[PDB]
C-alpha cells in the first residue's frame, strides 16, 4: 500500500488498489 506519488514498479505495484503501471496513485 502506498500514497499517490510514492515510488513503484511495473510488475511490482505499491498501490494495493491503485494502477501502478509506471507510478503509484493510491
Amino acid at each position: 500500500c502506498k500514497q499517490a506519488g510514492e515510488s513503484c514498479d511495473i510488475f511490482s505495484q505499491n498501490c494495493c488498489v491503485g494502477t501502478c503501471a509506471f507510478i503509484c496513485i493510491e
